[PDB]
């Protein structure tokens, strides 16, 4: 079913879904490389208690690339330069009880664009659902820990201060990579990112990197000042 | 081994193979979006009985379609400039007994072109095969029901005048899909449809749709009048 | 790690590595289908008595295509038009002795091009490892039977002479191949083979063929008298 299109407003009204869906499609004229700072929001809301958010104001080109990682990846045609599908469970659609809904929301557009959003809902019904999370590297700090036990995916802000980023495995090693190790580790899982409308085809983005966290429990990064690095990890858990 | 080559003519001798083959390697020198209305048919003869037909004229795009669903996509070449290998057994080749051998001809084709037909055999030999059936909606009716119980893929005509399309799956649930929604469910399993000869991938022919079902019971198709629309269906069974 | 960058000169130092390593990065500014001469060989020196070699003057683009094969494919960058991932243990990493080492060379490369190597290490060791081995027809060679139990990979050079090819299973039956239909048999499995810098994909290189040997005993090979016919192929063992 059809959620709603957007044109000429730089923001979208707060969407209600009543009806259980299970994935989304985000349409667009700009194609994947072009988008700057569209964010999106998405949380279940229950009528008596407190809500439960999957998404608060992440980037739209982190939450397309956490979603299409591994066989797919994110398509085009003729009239929408900018097609992604982006799965909110695990094997079925939300159970909703009596009186959750689904609230989904669109922040920084740009006027002169068009925006399109789809749901998707399959016979199935799950309570497992996916939970996106942010994490921060400061400006002026040369080397920072963070902990990303339990999430299996993140998507990192890649920078030319980076220098090293050492791994820590569930057994206690420790090991050391560079930039280009990482990108070359990374797309040697998922080759291609993306399909272009002409027919080309591009291996992954020139400023954000994915990294599948399997196995590791700690990430060092060793840096130089001048800049923030930003993390978006994703973890699956029960509600 | 190769079975035969066609040109000048419009209608293929009818070819014999005593051999047992385990698949057909179909090339010829025009690109999958220009075939137009080849048709191919396929059957086993048998010495005393009656015939077992797999493939009874059916569309030479839907065929090659029905087949290289997946990991695998039409590849080109210097020389062809269109190769599909298209399997007739489970996991092995035709167990021919005492008296029988395939037959297989190529109908409506055109006077300046070329194809080429090529056999596969394997070591292993198996009872059960693919056999494809077709069915239609007719230019005039508004709402049809389709039976697609035991079927694992389906081939839609990809007309505009489709509108609504309805799945009913076997625990009883109904959904109800637009042709985008059906498109990209589509593409998120098998996004390569065919790789050209210059280089460019073509995600999906313009004018065929591939469905996968999987659990799935029955359709019921929605649309308005202008044009007839066709299901090319395969399945797997023991003979 | 950078291990080396060698450019200028037409062969390089013996270079040595002391950490365990896992895998190679070869990255260079050459196309994957403009290498013609280079080499690479690789050996460790046991503390213990007797040494191991895993590639012995290996051509550099049979050695890339013997460890790029399946999902994953050799890519490309804005700087280095070739970048490859060439795994030298099963799931670990080559595990050494106190004062052990792997030496690695280059020879027959180009004064005007650039060539960089990069060292994986990973927090699993191994004793399995990888070997690289040559084998040959000759000029005045009607036909040669190759055993290849215990392989699993090999890269044929193509050249007109050949006329068939048989493999004979580990059931005892034997099945005779065309160079068409094992070049047809190869690209079902393994769609793509690089991914070019513009955009642009290619499907396999035009004088080499990347043959998958699973459950195959034995090769036949025939072909008309006056060239040598070459194949590199690959096994995998515990030292």
């Amino acid at each position: 079913m059809k959620i709603a299109t957007i044109t000429g407003v730089t923001k979208s009204p707060e969407l209600q879904v009543t009806k259980a869906i299970g994935a989304l499609i985000l349409s667009s004229d700009v194609a994947l490389s072009a988008l700057t700072t569209e964010k999106i929001s998405i949380y279940i809301e229950r009528g008596n208690g407190s809500n439960v958010i999957l998404a608060n104001k992440v980037l739209l080109k982190d939450f397309i690339l956490a979603s299409t990682y591994g066989t797919e990846n994110t398509q085009s045609d003729a009239d929408n330069a900018m097609i992604a599908l982006c799965e909110l469970a695990d094997e079925g659609s939300i159970y909703l009880a009596d009186k959750e809904s689904i609230k989904i929301t669109l922040e920084d557009l740009i006027s002169d664009k068009r925006y399109d959003l789809h749901g998707i809902e399959e016979p199935q019904q799950t309570n497992n659902l996916f939970f996106f999370e942010q994490k921060s590297v400061a400006s002026e700090e040369f080397n920072k820990k963070i902990d990303v036990q339990g999430f299996d995916l993140a998507i990192m802000t890649v920078d030319d201060s980076v220098s090293d980023l050492s791994y820590q495995y569930s057994n206690g090693q420790v090991v050391k990579y560079l930039p280009f190790e990482l990108q070359t580790l990374s797309r040697d899982i998922d080759p291609i990112q993306a399909v272009l409308s002409d027919g080309k085809v591009v291996q992954g983005l020139t400023d954000r990197l994915t990294l599948p966290l399997v196995a590791v429990v700690g990430i060092e990064i060793n840096k130089s000042q001048g800049s923030i690095i930003n993390f978006v990890v994703r973890c699956l858990k029960t509600v």
